[PDB]
């Protein structure tokens, strides 16, 4: 199984019909299931992987997410629901041109360190994604002492790290996945160059938006092509769908060329739909699309 | 009675520890505390006028999904709901309000039932001697100005957060119909630019142009002269949300009771100072005896 550590949240995707006491009218709001862990586990589950979400919800409003996990067949064994607490929510204000500004209200995510990654059974692989700060650190420590290889994916939690804690997390990590902005930020905060970050992991994966991705590993760098999206509706969750694809690859022994292409394809499917988890390809569809884009079958 | 037309909304108020000025964009920031409060321009102004012992009749729309807490609060306050319309199968307006270290604010405002505010007709309201038209659904704002003018009810035009929805021609017309205009100093500039009128030109078309200046008080530009209104020192500074509306409540009370502009402005300034010492727009709760005594303390005389 794969252990998916990160936020579990409701996303409120608010649309500003355009692009000091200033208001912006947002006539439409759409509520969606989100959170980094929920999004990545959704992607891995689409592929037929066995995803075990580890994260915290708040009892006040956890139930829809729990019912959705049950409907999807996603195990709830490491999802802790905290009494008298609200679930994390992302207030995602989006304009005309898909740019976004999020106010994230962490709620129960602030207590994510109540879950201990080192107690999880039959975990072969993990990811440590954006979450409560204490929980992110704790999971990297417990997975390393447990000998479970993990992707470190600090994402929106990067500003909670200082130099020392971020360098330590990279030492412990087996892989790192980031976008280019985040790669720069990791470089700046650690005082390490990109070469030096890459030297400390089996692979450093950098997504390049609509232009595919780069996978740097010890003796080479893979350039991963993008896949042309069928329509561009909403980027929220693209990174996470990519990461679901990448983890499926790693767990199933794919080479980096293939793992990266699968991850690129999941990103491209995601962007054609509103919200992080409303794309719903079948595994047969994913295989056919992979062949159409790349000329071979995973 | 005084007809108070404007938004009725629930406010969700968050602080940001930075300054907005120094902060395909994918921007995410942590908001660790949020406080929910009763808000909306009409609810806030009516709350202020009612603190003073005025007879405030709110005119605005709520949504039936979640209106009940606000209707119960109105009833507990003794605020008439005669012109508060609750729209089936609709959500009430919600403001998502973030305040920075300089006390500037950015709001994402989800209008919900506010977009239907023109279902209320201000010209049908009975026993109304004065009114304000504050930020609301655009169609509602324009219709209330038209119907109040047609009915001969003197009103403050208070475009506020609604200003972006107005073009020059509509804003010029609205000022022509209005008896007073109230804006903050940033909004006064926006209005001068949109209309192509100077402040003096705008004041020539109303009985008074009232410009608030935050912690620096207010200016009332009128027929024969201009009053500079001092700020009142706050006892503590907790939240600016609703300061302008408290000020408007004080101003409406003074107008109704025939206060000179110097006194009406000072009362408004006092209400604003009391408001800022409390969270949200309506948690400040002075008594009328308190307001009279504070006014004497601050200003040297009784209103
Ligand atoms: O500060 C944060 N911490 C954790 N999760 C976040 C934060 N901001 C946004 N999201 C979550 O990120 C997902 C997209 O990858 C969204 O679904 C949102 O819920
Ligand atoms: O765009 C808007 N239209 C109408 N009302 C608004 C808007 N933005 C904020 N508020 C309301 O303004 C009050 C403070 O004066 C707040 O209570 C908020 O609900
Ligand atoms: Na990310
Ligand atoms: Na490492
Ligand atoms: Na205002
Ligand atoms: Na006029
Ligand atoms: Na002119």
């Amino acid at each position: 199984a794969t252990l998916i550590c990160g936020s579990i949240a409701y996303d409120n995707i608010m649309t500003f019909e355009g692009r000091i006491n200033l208001s912006f009218l947002v006539p439409t709001m759409r509520r969606e299931f989100g959170g980094c862990a929920g999004n990545i586990a959704y992607a891995l589950n689409l592929l037929g992987g066995d995803a075990r979400m580890m994260g915290t919800l708040g009892a006040v409003d956890a139930q829809p997410y729990l019912d959705r996990m049950d409907a999807l067949g996603l195990s709830r064994e490491y999802v802790r629901v905290l009494p008298d607490t609200y679930s994390a929510q992302a207030m995602i204000t989006t304009d005309l041109d898909n740019n976004q500004i999020t106010a994230f209200h962490p709620g129960a995510m602030m207590q994510s360190h109540v879950n201990h990654a080192g107690e999880a059974k039959d975990i072969k692989l993990a990811i440590v994604g954006p979450d409560g700060f204490q929980g992110m650190v704790q999971h990297t420590e417990e997975l390393a002492q447990a000998g479970v290889p993990f992707i470190f994916d600090p994402g929106q939690g990067l500003p909670l790290f200082d130099g020392a804690t971020l360098r330590r997390s990279i030492e412990l990590a087996t892989y790192i996945a980031v976008n280019d902005y985040e790669a720069k930020l990791v470089c700046d905060k650690t005082g390490w160059s990109e070469d030096e970050i890459a030297s400390r992991v089996q692979a450093l994966i950098i997504t390049r938006g609509e232009h595919g991705a780069t996978i740097r590993h010890r003796d080479g760098t893979e350039q991963i092509p993008a896949v042309r999206a069928e329509r561009v509706i909403d980027p929220t969750g693209c990174g996470d769908a990519f990461r679901g694809g990448l983890l499926y690859g790693i767990e199933h022994g794919f080479d980096w060329a293939t793992a990266g292409r699968l991850a690129s394809l999941m990103g491209a499917l995601k962007i054609a739909h509103q919200g992080p988890q409303t794309y719903a390809p079948t595994r047969a569809e994913i295989d056919a699309r992979f062949e159409t884009a790349f000329g071979y079958r995973p």
